[PDB]
């Protein structure tokens, strides 16, 4: 047989469904989100870490000249000055008034450390789901995981249920990150070839250990210092410290409806919102002729007690009458409410307690057991108790808390005057007539 | 010094564009377009290609039983009979009218050609453009490549040039593409897990040598034939040769602006539509004092010969005083109009002839020399040849191809007997008063 039904974005909440045929005893479909997994769609753009600067030993032509060439290397400058006596401790090496020159070169690459220390900038795009679910319908479980996309079935049995498109698209990531040793920083990092002196990403590079690399941190080379061979140089520090002193907060402890975050696929998990149709076929072999299951007669539905809470604190009783033994399932036929069981074993004349929850202090509704059904109204109260952080709220508010003592109120409240103003205007008239009889 | 100009997306047309500052010669910028990069973002989804089928030596049980188990085999199915009497060259193996039973099962892998005529199911976004570009300014080369956006300036002797945004995004590619063999080919292939037998895409495999493999091919066996051992099986054709008998026509001959398209980057390349803006630093030592540059007198245009054409078809002269020697360039600051060169010798008392095409025959316009400027009205004619493929349009048509003739007809052509109505209605004033005299 098939079905379809939307079930909400949330974990772990089984929700109990009926399938009917006339024929056949109504079998009662369990469906639980055992887990989500959001996956985007991603693409690395470049690394970056703190750096190590580069001072090779100098170029010093004694008594000549020299020149300030080119290079690949990233930030490579190169400065030269005349005019030059370094010394050394045995002695000076060479001194030429103004034929002496000295040539110093600089550039940079990525520290050691780096190759743990690294952090990398992503490009995020198409927040794509992935869903795992548990269904079980006549004591026959499944386990299966599949997208939310409307094409695509799951493979569990060889049955393909469809479910999807997603009613809301939600996505805590912007279309670009930072990752950093299993951290995820939301972040709007520079392009590519684009750098900034003392600004994130000031170092770039395609791979961790890629030969070809480029940087701008503004290093400007200083002239040689008193009579001492060196390398006076000047660099602005690296934006990796500063924006690591001012990163600010991991997205963990900032997403919505509590993701839960990971790296290496950089997707989401158990972050619930929003609600999902299903398709759902069913063999006919898993359903089961009527005069198989057993029929019931006179049942009565007793409330032993109820308080409005957020768990099964709803509680119930039915007394029933039937021909035959076996099972049957039962089931709130009104969303406000829902049970905790499935079925129980029957009886000829026996009688059961059920447990159930519900959204309004009102257990006004109808339920099902077999195929037949009873009314069953009451009064709960709302509890002492009011946090806690089991599940709760299985079944939306749906401006039904309104109780049935308010609802009296306002009936008997709202006037009718206006059909005493259409009367008053009849006999008007009529008085009006008489007048002019005169 | 800084300027700034925009420049329509074409390669290989040189525009030339003045920097005026006073004390010094306006120089003669150049601006190529080398060459058009334009780089989408990719994301791999899955492999596919003609697949082969595996037919196992059967599982055979003599005179027993057996069942039909499960495997991760893609497309892997199991079947069983029974009371079968398989025959062989040396007799029958084993006859046992019922307790006899065989044991099928069939699976599939990608074939071992696949490795080379494998495709590939790609999602494709953010669509990002890499330009070349030579600058020529006094002289002074330079080759350059960046990005479009607005961010990142290419690295060109450490000048920081800007360009962008693009005016309008053009993308032949379509979110989802395949590759194959060096072709691009336009499809909207189905997710990741999602196959229907018959259809494009009915094997998938992460890697083209991934041992995880996932299709769908309705691949039903068959019962055992009449007393030979074999397995009859059924299964529907590749949908890799389908799609190729019936793929369509390559990205390459479909694309719009005439795009030159590569796969190993996925990329365009010299497909030029729509105009970008560029703002430009220069050094002052470019720059030359005015009172370097020689100074001209009473130069006068004339206008040899033109005929509007395609190429630099519009021939003028310039008859020129000056005091000075050395070199000036040449601009024409109407837009409709451009020259074929830049500067040339000067003279005391010299004359030269220049080259230039237009978008309107109507060669009314001025043009400047060194600082100065002169103005150039004539009349061309169209071309014999109306066909050929060599640059041209180098300017887009400004509606001022209506000849002097034309606005001449028109301006005369347009009444004006509101102003007689005016003055007809006055004296109709002044009569009606005099009337009133009666
Ligand atoms: C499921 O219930 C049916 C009757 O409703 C029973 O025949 C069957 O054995 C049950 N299966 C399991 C696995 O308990
Ligand atoms: C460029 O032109 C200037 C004068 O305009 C001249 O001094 C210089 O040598 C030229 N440079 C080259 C490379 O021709």
């Amino acid at each position: 047989f098939e079905h379809a039904t939307t079930v909400p974005n949330v974990p772990g909440i089984p929700y109990k469904a009926l399938v009917e045929r006339a024929g056949y005893a109504p079998l009662n479909l369990e469906i639980t989100v055992v887990s989500s997994e959001l996956t985007p769609s991603t693409n690395k753009e470049y690394v970056t870490c703190k750096f190590h600067t580069v001072v090779p030993s100098p170029q010093v032509k004694c008594c000549g000249s020299l020149e300030c060439k080119a290079s690949s290397k990233a930030d490579y400058t190169c400065r030269v000055f005349g005019g030059v006596y370094p010394f050394m401790w045995g002695g000076a090496q060479c001194f030429c008034d103004s034929e002496n020159t000295q040539l110093s070169e600089a550039y940079v690459e990525f520290a050691p450390d780096c190759t743990i220390d690294h952090a990398v900038a992503l490009k995020v795009h198409t927040a794509a789901l992935k869903v795992g679910l548990r269904i079980v319908y006549g004591n026959t479980t499944a386990r299966l995981d599949t997208f939310v996309n409307g094409v695509t079935p799951g493979s569990s049995r060889d049955l393909k249920v469809i479910a999807g498109p997603i009613s809301a698209a939600f996505s805590p990531f912007d279309h670009k990150v930072v990752i950093r040793k299993g951290l995820v920083y939301n972040y709007d990092f520079p392009e590519y070839g684009a750098m900034n002196p003392g600004a994130f990403g000031d170092i770039q590079a395609s791979s961790l250990d890629a030969t070809d690399i480029v940087a701008r941190t503004d290093i400007r080379l200083l002239k040689p210092s008193v009579k001492n061979i060196h390398v006076p140089y000047t660099q602005a520090v690296s934006g990796y410290e500063m924006w690591k002193n001012n990163s600010g907060r991991p997205l963990q402890e900032t997403a919505p409806f509590g993701c839960k975050i990971e790296v290496e696929p950089l997707r989401a998990t158990n972050c619930a919102y929003g609600h999902i149709p299903i398709s759902i076929d069913i063999p006919d072999a898993a359903f089961v002729r009527s005069s198989e299951s057993p029929t019931i007669l006179e049942v009565s539905c007793t409330v032993a007690d109820c308080i409005y809470s957020a768990d099964f604190g709803g509680s119930l009783t039915l007394q029933y009458k039937a021909n035959r033994e076996g099972h049957c399932p039962v089931h709130s036929h009104s969303t406000t409410a829902v049970l905790k069981e499935a079925t129980t074993h029957v009886t000829a004349t026996g009688s059961i307690t059920l447990h159930f929850s519900t959204s309004s202090p009102q257990a006004n509704f109808i339920v099902s057991l077999c195929g037949k059904k009873t009314t069953c109204n009451a009064e709960c109260k709302p509890p002492a108790d009011h946090i806690i952080g089991e599940p709760h709220k299985v079944d939306q508010e749906f401006q039904a808390a309104v109780s049935k003592t308010s609802w009296n109120w306002l009936l008997a409240l709202f006037g009718g005057a206006s059909s005493l103003i259409v009367v008053g205007l009849i006999v008007l008239v009529c008085s009006s007539m008489l007048i002019n009889t005169r």
